[PDB]
C-alpha cells in the first residue's frame, strides 16, 4: 500500500520514473506535445502517477452501482423542458454562454427535433469526504455531459502501474490493480447509435479542433468504431460551416456523406464558439443524426442543473417512483446552493463569507480552470452580491479528502513527490430510440490525482494527472 | 495487392498517412527524437511504410525453414577456432577492430571460457533476386550475430498496417497481415540462459549507451523478461570499467549485483569503443556470465566469416553429415569472393572494375553506411588492387529485386511516394549449455524497406523503414 516509503530514497526514484516513462510511452500513453498540438510529429506521455494510488474498495463500489441511475436522471432531464427552462431561467439573463446554448436547444424545441436516436456518453466525478465516524464517504463533484474524455488513455495505464510494482517485486501488488478499457465501452455507445440510425456507409462525425493535444485518446474510440467497420470523419466547427448541409429529411450531409452520430469533443467553453461556429452546432442539432450529447442533454450537464437537482422532492419529480435510484443518488449529493437573488443566495453567500475554504463558487462552465476559490472566491462574492449577475454561478460544499504521497510525471518537469487527493470518475453509457432505453451501462472509470496546492483540476487543464484505483 | 493505385490521389494520401502516423504512435512503434538521443521527454514514431510490401509466401517459407539451420551454423563457427583464425589471419592485420574483437576472442581462449551457458540471438537477412525462370529467389545478404535490431518495434507494426487497410474498408486484405512478436522469443532466449546460470537474483545486464534513440525496441526485451520476473538493468561499457569486478569463480558483479546474462545492444562498430571500453569488453567476456553474443560469435557475424562459408566443402566441415542443412543453407548464398593477396582477389576486383553495378565492397563492420558500391567501390578498389588493406573487405554480387512503389513515413519529412526494395530478415533464438543444444529456433520476421536510390540500408543508419510482409 503505502507508497510514501518507496519514494523517500532518491536514485531509486529516478529510475522507476525511467521506467515508467518508457512503458507508458511504449503502451500509447500520450499526449502532442503543447508546442505543437496540430502535429503528431513529435509526442510526449500524458502526465501520471509513479504508482496507483489507494481507494477504498466500497467507494468504488458504489460509484459503479450509482452510474445506471445517474445516466438515467441526465436523460430524464433533458427530456423534460420545463425543468430546464426554469432551472436556467435566470442563469441565461445573466449568462451568454448558457443563453446561447440554451437558445439553441429552444430553436430546435420550436423546429420539432429531427433525430430519432439519442446517447449520453459521460463521466460522473466524485471526492472522498472524511465523515462522522471517520469513513471516507463517496461525495459527487459534478456530472460531465459533453466530451467526457480520457477513457481511451485510462484503458492504456494499468499495464504501466503494474510494471512499476513488478520492477521493484512487488508483484502481488502489481496483480491487484484492475484492468479498465472505457473506450471499448464508450465506442460501443456510438457504434449502437450508428447501427439504430440504420445507414450502413453513414460515418461518425467526430468534432475537433485543429490544436488538439489530446488526439490519441479521441482515436481509441475511433480504432474500436474501425474494429466493428464504422469509419469516423474528424472535423472541426468550421468545416461545419462550410461543407455541412442537411438535406430534406433534415439528414446531415458533410462533403456529400452521411452522418449517422456527432459525437463533441469541443464546444464546452465559450472561447471554442465563433458566431459561424453556434451556427454550425445549431445546424448539426437541428439534424437527423444521433448526437453526443445533444443540446439539452449537455445542459443538464450544467453546474446550476446539478445544484437544483439537490433541493428535496426534484430527483422525485424526474424519475418518479425509484425510490432506490433516489437514494442512490442522493447520497452522492453534498451540499450545493443557489445564488439566485432571494433568501436562500443571501444565506450561502454569508456562509461562504464567514467560512471561505469550505466552498466553491462555480460558473456554468467545463473542463477545468473556472471555479472560484478561497481568496478570489471571497472577492467574488463581494462584489455578486448585489448583482443580477449572482445568477451565473452556483456555490458548492468543498470536499476536502485526506492527502496521501504519490510521484507525478510530466513531461518536461522532475518527478515530483507531493502530497495529492484524488477524483474518481465513472464512464457511463445509455442509448435511447425514441423514448425506449436501448442501452444503459456504466463502461470503466477514471482516477484523476493532483498535487495539494491545487484548488481546482482536469488533466486537459494542466493539474491532474492520470492515475489508477488501488483498492484497499 | 498492388499500393500504386492508392498512391496517385494525394488529399486521400495525406489522410491516410494521418491515420497511419497516429496508430502507429499508439501502439508503441517510437524512436527517441535525433535532437534529444537520450531523453524520453520527447519522441516520435519510426520510419516506417504506409502499406505492407507484397512478399512471395514460397520465399518467406525458405527463409524461415532455414533459421534453424544458420542457428547451428553460426554456433559451429564460434565453437571452431582454427577456423576462425584461419579465416580472419589475413583480416586482422589489416582491420584494427577486427585484430581487437580476434584478440579478445584468444585471450579469453588462453585463460579458458568461465561461462558454461551460450546464446545467440541474430537476424538473417535476404534479398529477392530475380532468377532464370523469372522466379524471384531468396538470397542473403548477411547474418547479424551481435544487437539484432527491431524485434520489438516489429512485433507493433502489423496492427498499424491492418488499421490503414481498415480505413479503405478492405477487411480483407487487413486480414492478411501477419501477426509477429519477435521480442516474445527473442527474450525466452535470455530468459533460459538466465535460468540455467541458475541464480534466482542474477539480473540480465544490457549493454547499451546513453544516446540510444531506439530504446524503445530494448525495452520491448526488458518487457517481455520482467513478466517472468527477470530484472534487466541497462548499463554502458563506461559503466562496467567503472563498476564491474569478476569475483573468484569469475562471476560477474555489477554495482554489487550478480550478471547472468550480458545482452549486447552496443559495441559492433569501432567508434563504440576507447580503451578502457575495450578493457570492460574483455571483462565481461572473461566472466562466467552468458554472453549474449560471446565474441566468438561476433567474429562469425563478420562479412569475411561469411564470405568463406561459401567456398566448396566449407559447409560441410562445419556442419558434418548435415546435407540437407547444407543444402538449405547453401541454396541462399549469393557470389561471394575474398580479396585476399592472391589470383582470386585479383579476378574479383577485376570483374568488379568490368562491371560496378554488380558488386558491393564490403569491410568487416555492422549496422549500415559501412559498404561501397559504384563509384566509390571504384576509386576504392583502384588504391586496394596493389595494397595489403585489400584483405580488410571482400567482395559481393549484388543482388538488384524488382522496385514497387510504396510510400514511406518519417517523421519531418512530407510522406513520400516512391519505388522501394525490400529485405527479410528471420529472427534467430539458440541456447547452448556446455556442448548440448538445449534451445534452436527461429521467433520472427523483420521486413525492412528502403526508396530505390540507396544503394545501402539499416533502419537505426536512416535509410530504410519498417515494413510487414503481404504474402502473395
Ligand atoms: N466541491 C468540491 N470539492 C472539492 N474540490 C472541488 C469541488 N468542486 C470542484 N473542485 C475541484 O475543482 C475541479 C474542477 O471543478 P468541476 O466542478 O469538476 O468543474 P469542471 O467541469 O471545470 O471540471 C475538480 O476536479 C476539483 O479538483
Ligand atoms: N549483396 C547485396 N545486394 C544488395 N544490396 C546489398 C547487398 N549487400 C549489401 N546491400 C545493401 O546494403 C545494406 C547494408 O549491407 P549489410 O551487408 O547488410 O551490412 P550491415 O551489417 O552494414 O547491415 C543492405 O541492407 C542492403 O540495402
Ligand atoms: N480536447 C479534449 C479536452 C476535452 C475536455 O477537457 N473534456 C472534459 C469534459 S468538458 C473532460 O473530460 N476532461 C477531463 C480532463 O481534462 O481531466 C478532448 O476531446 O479530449
Ligand atoms: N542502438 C541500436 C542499434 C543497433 C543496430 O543497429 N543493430 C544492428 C546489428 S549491428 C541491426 O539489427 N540493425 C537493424 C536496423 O538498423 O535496421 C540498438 O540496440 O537498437
Ligand atoms: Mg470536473
Ligand atoms: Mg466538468
Ligand atoms: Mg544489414
Ligand atoms: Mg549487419
Amino acid at each position: 500500500t503505502n507508497w510514501g516509503s518507496l519514494l523517500q530514497d532518491k536514485q531509486q526514484l529516478e529510475e522507476l520514473a525511467r521506467q515508467a516513462v518508457d512503458r507508458a510511452l511504449a503502451e500509447g500513453v500520450l499526449l502532442r506535445t503543447s508546442q505543437e498540438p496540430t502535429s503528431s510529429e513529435v509526442v510526449s506521455y500524458a502526465p501520471f502517477t509513479l504508482f496507483p494510488s489507494l481507494v477504498p474498495s466500497a467507494l468504488l463500489e458504489q460509484a459503479y452501482a450509482v452510474q445506471m441511475d445517474f445516466n438515467l436522471l441526465v436523460d430524464a432531464v433533458s427530456q423534460n423542458a420545463a425543468f430546464l427552462e426554469q432551472t436556467l431561467s435566470s442563469t441565461i439573463k445573466q449568462d451568454d454562454f448558457t443563453a446561447r446554448l440554451f437558445d439553441i436547444h429552444k430553436q430546435v424545441l420550436k423546429e420539432g427535433i429531427a433525430q430519432t436516436v439519442f446517447l449520453g456518453l459521460n463521466r460522473s466525478d466524485y471526492m472522498f469526504q472524511r465523515s462522522a465516524d471517520g469513513s471516507p464517504a463517496l461525495k459527487q463533484i459534478e456530472i460531465n455531459t459533453i466530451s467526457a474524455s480520457f477513457g481511451g488513455l485510462a484503458s492504456r495505464t494499468p499495464a504501466v502501474h503494474r510494471h512499476v510494482l513488478s520492477v521493484l517485486s512487488k508483484t502481488k501488488e502489481a496483480g491487484k490493480i484492475l484492468s479498465n478499457n472505457p473506450s471499448k465501452g464508450l465506442a460501443l455507445g456510438i457504434a449502437k447509435a450508428w447501427e439504430l440510425y440504420g445507414s450502413p456507409n453513414a460515418l461518425v462525425l467526430l468534432i475537433a479542433q485543429e490544436k488538439e493535444r489530446n488526439i490519441f485518446d479521441q482515436r481509441a474510440i475511433e480504432n474500436e468504431l474501425l474494429a466493428r467497420n464504422i469509419h469516423v470523419i474528424r472535423r472541426t466547427f468550421e468545416d461545419i460551416s462550410e461543407k455541412g448541409s442537411l438535406d430534406q429529411d433534415r439528414r446531415l450531409f458533410v462533403d456529400g456523406q452521411e452522418i449517422a452520430v456527432v459525437y463533441f469533443r469541443d464546444g464546452y467553453m465559450p472561447r471554442q464558439y465563433s458566431l459561424q461556429n453556434w451556427e454550425a452546432r445549431l445546424l448539426l442539432e437541428r439534424s437527423h443524426a444521433a448526437k453526443c450529447p445533444d443540446i439539452a442533454t449537455q445542459l443538464a450537464g450544467t453546474k446550476k442543473v446539478q445544484q437544483e437537482l439537490s433541493r428535496p422532492g426534484m430527483l422525485e419529480m424526474l424519475l418518479p417512483g425509484q425510490p432506490e435510484a433516489v437514494a442512490r443518488l442522493r447520497a452522492t449529493f453534498a451540499g450545493l446552493y443557489s445564488l439566485d437573488v432571494g433568501e436562500e443566495g443571501d444565506q450561502a453567500i454569508a456562509e461562504a463569507l464567514a467560512a471561505p475554504s469550505r466552498f466553491v463558487l462555480k460558473p456554468q462552465r467545463e473542463g477545468g480552470g473556472n471555479n472560484l476559490y478561497g481568496e478570489e472566491m471571497v472577492q467574488a462574492l463581494k462584489q455578486l452580491k448585489d448583482s443580477e449577475e449572482r445568477a451565473s454561478y452556483i456555490l458548492m460544499e468543498k470536499i476536502e479528502p485526506e492527502p496521501f504521497e504519490n510521484c507525478l510525471l510530466r513531461p518536461g518537469s522532475p518527478a515530483r513527490v507531493v502530497q495529492c487527493i484524488s477524483e474518481l470518475g465513472i464512464f457511463g453509457v445509455y442509448v435511447r430510440q425514441e423514448k425506449t432505453l436501448v442501452m444503459n451501462k456504466h463502461v470503466g472509470h477514471l482516477l484523476r490525482t493532483k498535487a495539494i496546492e491545487h484548488a481546482d483540476g482536469g488533466v486537459a487543464a494542466g493539474v491532474a494527472v492520470l492515475d489508477n484505483p488501488y483498492p484497499v
